[PDB]
């Protein structure tokens, strides 16, 4: 397969549904490279657990943890890392309120080259245990010979775009990694980088980040097709922010308009949102505790009940993961019969203005609160017009492995979106428990 798109291993499914999945121990194995140093970009960290996932012979190699924690949270993280002399920390600046460092990325420097891993999991045991999570694995990037002058750039501009994402941190520990990336050849990269960094962007810079970055890529590198209005948009996520009093405020105005973009020319397009119902969570491998990682609050949800009529159940028979609650986030543009897709995005970004950006100042400025990161699969980048959808995720290699079932299934009348801070005591979960916050 050319896509190098993986799910994490799930404890409790039959072996055929973990054949070709990746645990973090697999990613860090000596089989992937002889580790020299690594950078772990993430949101939440269990440092004791994390070091144990490295092979014993690599556990004293330098590790950089890139996080966004402040005040007591920051002190807690520093206390976690203090027993390991080889661990340094980089506090990503979050100068806009309510933003987080949400990017999930590994930079893996080997003796043999460099690897980039962009994924969706926190660095804690539960995120790699029984959740549905996504991974993109870069090729092994070789080092450019000293004295050789070449770009090492890909047709997707991935090398420059990754350096640009890192330069936004303005951080000395990350300038070191930028110099490492400069010294490697990334030209085989066939995915486009889509990042979010905190800021207020106008003019040219508007297209650099968030949903405007997505729009620009789709404008420039996808083509429109007859009856494009009939190709739905699908968004699939594990948290929802405050989107406004009705769908015109953000979801169907600027967000959907970016996601609908195809080609360069100038809406009844169906919008399917996939987010676990209470029943999905109750019957899950984890039971109600899976809802600890689905942080939709009642205070947000009660102000936007209009949104829930967009919601579809989590279903993943194709990958044996209907009971492994989603922590992956994905966005895509399937054909009206869901047999093809025009593009697929895997990312850390949930369905929030903080992650994707919201227009300000009479539509001239895109404001983003958070760090986010994903990779975009475009048919043009593989010499194709569209991707066919792989029928069984783990079963002509140029079909894209969509990890959940199509078409998505609308909530039933008695279904409700998972809301983590109200009790569920009508029926017990797979471990025999109720949910009482
Ligand atoms: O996983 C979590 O618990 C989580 N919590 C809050 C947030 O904004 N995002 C996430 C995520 O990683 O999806």
């Amino acid at each position: 397969n050319p896509f190098q798109f993986y799910l994490t291993r799930v404890s409790g499914v039959k072996p055929k549904y973990n054949s070709g999945a990746l645990h973090i121990k697999d990613i860090l194995s000596p089989l992937f490279g002889t580790l020299v140093s690594s950078a772990q970009f993430n949101y939440c960290f269990d440092v004791d657990w994390l070091v144990k996932q490295y092979p014993p012979e690599f556990r004293k190699k330098p590790i950089l943890l890139v996080h966004g924690d402040k005040r007591e949270a920051k002190a807690h993280l520093h206390a976690q890392a203090k027993p390991y002399e080889n661990i340094s920390l980089c506090q990503a600046k979050l100068d806009i309120a309510f933003g987080t460092h949400h990017t999930k990325m590994m930079l893996l420097l080997y003796e043999e080259g460099l690897r980039v891993v962009i994924h969706t999991s926190n660095l804690i045991h539960a995120d790699w245990h029984q959740k549905t999570q996504g991974i993109w694995l870069s090729p092994l990037y070789p080092r450019i010979a000293d004295g050789t002058h070449k770009s090492g750039e890909s047709p997707t501009h991935f090398k420059a775009d990754l350096i640009s994402y890192l330069m936004a941190y303005n951080a000395p520990s990350l300038k070191e990694w930028i110099d490492v990336i400069h010294k490697h050849d990334l030209s085989e990269t066939n995915v486009y980088l889509i990042g979010s960094t905190p800021g207020r962007f106008q003019g040219s810079q508007k297209d650099n980040w968030g949903h405007f970055r997505l729009k620009k890529l789709l404008k420039d590198h996808a083509s429109s097709m007859p009856n494009a209005e009939s190709w739905p948009v699908v968004g699939q996520f594990s948290s929802v922010g405050s989107l406004g009093a009705d769908e015109s405020k953000w979801l169907c105005s600027e967000f959907k308009e970016s996601m609908l973009t195809l080609g360069k020319e100038s809406s009844s397009v169906p919008l399917y949102l996939i987010y676990p119902s209470v029943e999905n969570v109750r019957t899950s491998l984890e039971g109600y505790p899976a809802g600890g990682s689905l942080p939709y609050s009642i205070q947000t949800a009660e102000k936007q009940n209009w949104l829930h009529s967009y919601f579809h159940k989590w279903s993943a028979e194709t990958s044996g993961r209907s009971n492994a609650m989603p922590h992956i986030k994905t966005y895509m543009r399937p054909s009206p019969d869901f047999s093809k897709i025009a593009w697929f995005l895997v990312t850390s970004a949930n369905l929030s203005k903080a992650a994707w950006g919201a227009l300000e100042k009479n539509g001239t400025q895109l404001m983003i609160r958070s760090y986010e990161l994903g990779v975009l699969f475009l048919p043009s980048a593989f010499g194709l017009d569209s991707f066919k959808v792989k029928q069984k995720f783990f079963a002509p290699m140029a079909t894209f492995p969509v990890p959940y079932d199509l078409p998505p299934e609308l909530y039933g009348s008695k279904d409700r979106p998972w809301i983590w801070n109200i009790p569920y005591v009508k029926a017990p979960d797979t471990h025999g428990n109720m949910w009482v916050p």
